[PDB]
């Protein structure tokens, strides 16, 4: 039971690392948009 | 990065870190519980061998 729960916990830690990566990707695109809009303004 | 973006990434980083800290704490607690189970199993095995000797 406990071993199963630890693995489940670890899977959540991974799911959170993937969200962090997805966050930094959106932020990067939003930043790109702001810079590009500024260059072309 | 712009202010709007920094307010956004600051929030999401803070929220994910908190969830990660909680998961790490849960893991360390599960490990504690595993040690407690091991201790309990040792008493139980000792008791059973004493009863069957
Ligand atoms: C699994 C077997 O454990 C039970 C048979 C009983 O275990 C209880 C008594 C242990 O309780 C928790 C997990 C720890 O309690 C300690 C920290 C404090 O003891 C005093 C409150
Ligand atoms: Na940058």
């Amino acid at each position: 039971l406990i071993h199963s729960l630890i693995e489940e916990s670890q899977n959540q830690q991974e799911k959170n690392e993937q969200e962090l990566l997805e966050l930094d990707k959106w932020a990067s695109l939003w930043n790109w948009f702001n810079i590009t809009n500024w260059l072309w303004y």
